[PDB]
């Protein structure tokens, strides 16, 4: 028990953490991961003026900030912020005390050498945890599905990936990114209502256009059709309504903004996304392996989650394949958390006393003794 | 003992006194704050030409006087009228020797830092009190709502107030004065009054308008359904009987000397009154703030006590503010006295033996030492 | 002729709209944008029971009126409002018979366009204009400073906006609104002055305090030693009296209202204010057009008229810069009217007989044709 259920899991991801114990379902504490400090000396009545709080705190809420994004797609960018993340996420967020909890942390893609080191060196340092662990963002995901083998396509909010696996890690030359994903076709999104109308400026109004995202897009099935359809009679119409009377009539617009993910070209740089880029992170990868890989490609992240994905993945990544390959995707219920919940399986099980990084071994080897053990 | 309740909390309010003791719920002294002194030299009363009267007395013998107010717009502006007023308090009021209390006297919320070094001097220099504390009205206020978290909107009788309180830095640059309060609204009484027919002749005549502003009248929640179904048969009409047999119907008139709180404007510029006034009280400075404010929104004073004023503020703040803040007003029963309650919590105290400005403290250093223990 | 002189022009601002003819230099009219609606039926001296007023003789009855803001933040809400400004705005104001008349109405920067279509229904189908332009504010701005190409912050009443135009074309991914703007650096100038020393008394006072920053107000070059040099001896006093005798001796207030627009501050509501805001507008636009921006980086509006807000800008954008840049505001002397000068040249114009949006593509084609006239 001591070890084996207070062991935590706390992804530091691209936009929000997620933290909690290992063997929970679902995360104990998700929080946008962003710090920032006073432009202007002021006060409230309350308790003593203060220098920097966290999250949605500073974040649903962020006036005097100089806001801060210490992860800054996928690898944390500030550390003076992010120590403050964590003491936030210990001493306010989960209630507990470090030095008597294991963590298991993830990281990123290509998390380099000594940043991996640098979540270490702070882990123990200032926050003293007994044991810890950090593992990649897209082994956990697969390992949230539980294969061994597989191609990962992750594009959560600020990037889009592709990591083949198989029997245990990933293959860097084959490995994609993208820095613009879920954060990036939100605001994309106020320019279709914006010019549809919209209007949405106010903070209120511009963090309202991140909720129509996440219910009122699809990801259309065929453009060609559905575009010119949404303007005669039909659907597409539908509508919200704003904090006041009113609607928000939203048609010939919904899909357009998820269909960006799957072709982002913008003047002299083509960024091809999710689709043909799978094709050519497969084919980069093990020859032997891609015949799994085809059937085993898996999706993650909150801009993977928009209804229409998968069928509009499994026609189009297909067409670019070799047709002897039976190919199919997998994209579970719980895909916007998975690279958390892989993490707490991987605490919660009989044979992971071994694969702990200890409070010895670090004063022993330091941090690289973290690489080590992973690879 | 000794101290303890020996000490003294006196409320130099914009108007009334209001004096007492530590760890006592109501003020022990409470006088208009008038100094009279005779036009003509008038061998009085048991006692043959008297320079001056104090209280009440300057308000009967106001024909033979000329009527002085020294604490007008919330600060001490002539220090022989207070001088004056402080000798009655002590010497008359509490009837106390001065050199075996403490002082605790009130400080308008922007009194200079001289201003509350000449409190500091005349209290040990003349009066010789052995200790002695200026308090921060907004932070005594506070206090005695139970809190440390809450945005005292103070308004009396000649004052308007916000004022955000970081644990005693009472924030330089939020805090607010506007003078417009209950001595403009009894003059606004009087008015509709007379329109209604009246006559509010004499001194007789007109201080009686005055108490019924206190008792009679109310603040609209809506003003468009009140400000008309009252012209009618209907309800609010309300009598007073005068020190004659004559009763004086109030019907359309009862309640628009409160709604004047909130909206004056006309034609011109762009201003606020109460609830935009929080709504700048608000826009000011920290990011950690917000979520408190807008939850704990307090009031005070002599012109928040008429019924209806916090359901109407209520309302008010809400339609101003987003719509992902939990707001809610606080206005507590003793509303009109908690500037002096809190003072009497706060002198008996087991944390104040620090807190006290002593005579010692002043002959080794001198009168900066009260600011400087504070702000 | 025909057309030449007699097309219109009505700039709808977030308070005040600003109307006239092709050709002019100045507006021909101005007016608050209020709808003030009766509580009450009666009857006026020589004037029967209207059902609401529009501007000024609405702002006079006040206390029988409930006031309404329909344009708020720049963008129409309520459309029995606007229908009874512009009715307003033809029958009232501009004197004339609509159907004689072309129009050029501007609309907000991304205002609505399902909106700039419904104001296209309104002005044909019940004001049946021969002709008429509905154009963004901002671009006219920049038409108002004659450049196809620049950078353009307008802040007006409740309205910020950073827009990058280039060669005639209004980039919709940098567009930032503010909110917190002309009304908002008012509200709160007016307590700061009553914390000092006032108070503004009944039905019609509050509406003083944008003369009082258009007149003396001061944005301060470095905030920290101007707010304690103003209490010290110094200057910063000067003062203003009412139309009674009430000095109103500002000097430690003057410079501390300005200075809010860089920067603006609480909780809720994010405000990069004006200088980190152009930046990331400017950073959404690209290089071989960021040479364009940075020198051509503009500002309109009533509270950019500001006494220190060019020299400021000048520094303050530049802190953020990269250096070699090189950077000049473009603020010529006219800008509170360049949007509606923007506008009334746009009117005039040889050119425009293939851009009006004709009585006869209307009747055929409908409204989207005046979005897509504009792209």
């Amino acid at each position: 028990d001591e070890d084996e259920t207070t062991a935590l899991v706390c992804d530091n991801g691209s936009g929000l953490v997620k933290a909690g114990f290992a063997g929970d379902d679902a995360p104990r504490a998700v929080f946008p991961s962003i710090v920032g400090r006073p432009r202007h000396q002021g006060v409230m009545v309350g308790m003593g003026q203060k220098d920097s709080y966290v999250g949605d705190e500073a974040q649903s809420k962020r006036g005097i900030l100089t806001l801060k994004y210490p992860i800054e797609h996928g690898i944390i960018t500030n550390w003076d912020d992010m120590e403050k993340i964590w003491h936030h996420t210990f001493y306010n967020e989960l209630r507990v005390a470090p030095e008597e909890h294991p963590t298991l942390l993830t990281e990123a893609p290509l998390n380099p050498k000594a940043n991996r080191e640098k979540m270490t060196q702070i882990m123990f340092e200032t926050f003293n945890v007994p044991a810890m662990y950090v593992a990649i963002q897209a082994v956990l995901s697969l390992y949230a599905s539980g294969r061994t083998t597989g191609i990962v396509l992750d594009s959560g909010d600020g990037v889009t990936h592709n990591v083949p696996i198989y029997e245990g890690y990933a293959l860097p030359h084959a490995i994609m990114r993208l820095d613009l994903a879920g954060r990036d076709l939100t605001d994309y999104l106020m320019k279709i209502l914006t010019e549809r109308g919209y209007s949405f400026v106010t903070t209120a109004e511009r963090e309202i256009v991140r909720d129509i995202k996440e219910k009122l897009c699809y990801v259309a099935l065929d453009f060609e059709n559905e575009m010119a359809t949404a303007a005669s009679s039909s659907s597409l119409e539908k509508s919200y309504e704003l904090p006041d009377g009113q609607v928000i009539t939203i048609g010939n617009e919904r899909f357009r903004c998820p269909e960006t993910l799957f072709q982002p070209s913008f003047i002299g740089m083509e960024s091809a996304g999710i689709h043909e880029t799978t094709y050519n992170s497969i084919m980069k990868c093990d020859i032997d392996i891609r015949k799994d890989l085809y059937a085993n490609n898996v999706m993650s992240g909150g801009t993977t989650m928009y209804p229409g994905i998968a069928d509009r993945m499994q026609k189009e990544i297909t067409a670019l394949a070799p047709s002897t390959m039976k190919i199919k995707i997998i994209a579970p219920p719980e895909r916007k958390y998975s690279v958390w919940i892989g993490g707490s399986i991987l605490a919660s099980l009989s044979t992971f006393q071994q694969m702990w990084i200890t409070k010895q071994e670090y004063d022993e080897a330091g941090p690289s003794i973290v690489h080590r053990k992973c690879f």
